[PDB]
């Protein structure tokens, strides 16, 4: 597991589709999956929740849920699907997870959390991970948050991703991470929050071993034109229309496989942000969402950059 650079797992935005328009910008990056809740997997269309094509590996699956047997199945479930990490989130404050008592609320009984990381790990051969808040609002502790790695350690956990701000305005917390690093040397750290460009990103991983963008990304995936070379020394640079010639084969092929061409096409409405013409692209996809008005879209970019 190459823990450097990654996307954050995003509900309703990092689905296969948006997973599918970042590979294409980065190779090295490793992707996570939209929060998908234990009883989904268990009793849903997994096909449907699941499913992604080879091309998105490095992909992990992050699961939430309470009940050691329950994730360790639905972990056992994603291994199956091609995997190659099932990720337990530690972080989520919603509403919903609190009346389901996943995500934050499951850091107040970490016999629990230790139970359920056990039993996940042996399940699957596949690594487990976490991804954690600081603390929760109020009680936020230095001395808690390391308390709280330990204990995740002893379960088995070597991978610990941090949303570096208390949950419920905290503010971030990057030298905790930085500070976990130094305290848990043979364990791994990658830091999230905050992070708005590669140079960021770059700051951060002179001291822990990992960062995660989220927001930044969907905002603009050319923020990562610049990993596979500069992080992971690969010799590629994406170009924006490259990128977009390919998303067009990809809708293609999937509007004749039964998805509606929206749902691919929301994705891309930023794919060209701060670029000529970036706004007419955003305003064709939005008016058209259809594979005819993507070409409309190409044909006015190919004429606006040329070759
Ligand atoms: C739209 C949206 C959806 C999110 N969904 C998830 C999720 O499904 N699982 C999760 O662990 N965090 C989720 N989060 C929290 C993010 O993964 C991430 O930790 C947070 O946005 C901070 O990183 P960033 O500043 O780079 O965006 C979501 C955040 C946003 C904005």
């Amino acid at each position: 597991l190459d823990p450097r650079l990654s996307v954050a797992p995003m509900v309703d935005r990092t689905d296969r589709h948006f997973r599918f328009l970042v590979r294409q910008v980065s190779l090295g990056v490793r992707l996570y999956t939209e929060m998908t809740v234990d009883q989904a997997v268990l009793r849903g269309n997994r096909e449907r929740l699941l499913a992604f094509r080879p091309e998105e590996h490095p992909i992990a699956l992050q699961l939430a849920g309470s009940d050691p047997k329950s994730l360790a199945e639905a972990a056992r479930i994603g291994e199956a699907f091609g995997y190659d990490e099932i990720n337990l989130n530690l972080g989520c404050p919603s509403e919903k997870a609190q009346e389901g008592g996943y995500g934050a609320c499951l850091l107040l009984d970490l016999a629990r959390v230790r139970e359920i990381l056990k039993a996940m790990g042996e399940a699957v051969r596949v690594p487990v991970t976490v991804k954690m808040r600081l603390g929760l609002e109020g009680k936020e502790t230095y001395r808690g948050l390391a308390q709280s790695v330990e204990a995740m350690a002893e379960a088995g956990v070597k991978v610990f991703v941090v949303h570096a701000r208390s949950a419920l305005i905290p503010p971030l917390r990057h030298d905790w991470v930085h500070r976990l690093k130094g305290d848990f040397p043979q364990l791994t750290f990658v830091t999230n929050g905050g992070i708005r460009s590669l140079e960021e990103a770059l700051f951060h991983l002179k001291r822990v071993d990992g960062v995660m963008l989220g927001r930044a990304v969907y905002e603009d995936p050319f923020v990562l034109e610049e990993a596979d070379r500069r992080v992971f020394g690969l010799p590629r640079r994406p170009s924006r229309l490259e990128v977009a010639r390919r998303m067009r084969a990809y809708l293609e092929e999937e509007v004749l496989k039964g998805t509606p061409p929206w749902a691919v096409l929301r994705h891309m409405l930023n794919l060209f942000r701060g670029r000529p013409k970036g706004r007419l692209w955003r305003r064709l996809l939005s008016e058209g969402r259809s594979l005819q008005a993507l070409d409309r879209a190409l044909r006015l970019m190919e004429e606006e950059v040329g070759e």
